[PDB]
């Protein structure tokens, strides 16, 4: 079938839904794309191309609040992005596995400096707007990615485990995470307020 | 060589190190072991039950503050059981993609449950114990994992980006991780603290 990079894209996350990021492959790719696989090589020369390159498509393609709006508050932005992020990251199985580790791509460029340039117009240094970036990112990754591997693994207790259990098993993540981004934000602010006071 | 249960661990941990997860099988470790494949079969039966094994092991092996010290403030001790729990997951290759997803042993539960009970005691609710708990956790796994995997993929930029990178690249990644930690740990005590309150 099509082998433009759009093409390639949209066969590779439907395998990815399908056999998650361990069971990716190049051969299942071409298979997919019923072609040869030398001829997928022209395309797509290694796993690790696809995986970055699927990094930034799901984003691309899922993640719509990557800007603050018009007059937007930090704490705002922060909140409304990272429900994005995890949306994002959600949509296909094992989506946060092929985020991690990524880096700005070239195509992003424009967008994550905004993001940047955005914090130190609210104040934080671009080290503490940086940390600030990185914590939401990683909070949101790990509670993706434990949501997600769980349900990998899927296929005499205590009381308060017990009922722990019952707690996580009663809803998708959604609650614990959206709780705890307001405790990330809410300590990104005493931090941002205190300046050079001891806090 | 020898197969109890404490040996087939270690080597599956030695593996896990040359290898990564996703390059860990069971007929690499039948190999490493010095056995045929059906004489491991016996002992470890898939990958899974392995990685279910390790994500204990590594904890029991190297995460020293899983309890807090007699009169020790809950902030203290969630600040000493994340540290500490970011070092065991730092300490294998891939470490936390192993932990990723895993559910209480019952050789942990004594230990998990003092952990809910201790967070009540400070009064915590069960359920807002368990979001702080779960956020530090999710929190350490997101940014372990994407420090892990940056160096995994290793083997005209803006200004701001350039600079972050660049803050990025000088440091480990202990950095940012201590920073965010602070911010969380205070925005659950200003959650804490403000009971009924509009906070
Ligand atoms: C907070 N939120 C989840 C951010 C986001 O909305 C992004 C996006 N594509 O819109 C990211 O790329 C974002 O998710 C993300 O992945 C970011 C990063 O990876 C980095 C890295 O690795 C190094 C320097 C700077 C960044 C960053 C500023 O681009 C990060 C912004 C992250
Ligand atoms: C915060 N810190 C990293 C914790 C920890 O020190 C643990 C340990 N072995 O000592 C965990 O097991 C700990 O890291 C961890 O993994 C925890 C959990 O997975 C869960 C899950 O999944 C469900 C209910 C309860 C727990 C939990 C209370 O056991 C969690 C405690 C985590
Ligand atoms: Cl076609
Ligand atoms: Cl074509
Ligand atoms: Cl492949
Ligand atoms: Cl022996
Ligand atoms: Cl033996
Ligand atoms: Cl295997
Ligand atoms: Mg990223
Ligand atoms: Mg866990």
């Amino acid at each position: 079938s099509r082998l433009n990079r759009e093409s390639v894209i949209d066969a590779a996350l439907e395998l990815l839904n399908e056999t998650g990021i361990d069971g990716l492959t190049t051969r299942k790719l071409a298979q997919k794309l019923g072609i040869e696989q030398p001829t997928l090589y022209w395309h797509v020369k290694n796993k690790r191309a696809l995986l970055d390159a699927l990094a930034v498509e799901i984003l691309a393609r899922h993640h719509d609040y990557s800007l603050p709006a018009a007059g937007e508050s930090w704490q705002s932005f922060l909140r409304n992005n990272a429900m994005s992020f995890r949306r994002a990251l959600l949509r296909y199985r094992d989506g946060a596995k092929v985020a991690l580790g990524t880096r700005p791509d070239e195509k992003q460029y424009d967008t994550v400096e905004t993001q940047l340039r955005f914090m130190t117009e609210n104040g934080f240094s671009l080290r503490d707007g940086l940390y600030a970036i990185s914590a939401v990112s990683h909070f949101t990754l790990g509670a993706v990615l434990e949501q997600q591997e769980h349900t990998a693994a899927l296929t005499n207790l205590p009381p308060l485990l017990r009922e722990a259990l019952q707690i996580m098993d009663s809803d998708d993540g959604e609650q614990a995470f959206l709780h705890g981004l307001e405790s990330l934000i809410r300590g990104f602010e005493v931090q941002l307020t205190a300046l050079l006071q001891i806090v």
